[PDB]
């Protein structure tokens, strides 16, 4: 399952998607 990682600089609320 895709889980948003929160190190983001953008507006999207995620940076990269990690697979958990």
């Amino acid at each position: 399952r895709w889980v948003a990682r929160r190190d983001y600089r953008g507006d999207m609320g995620f940076d990269y998607w990690v697979w958990e």
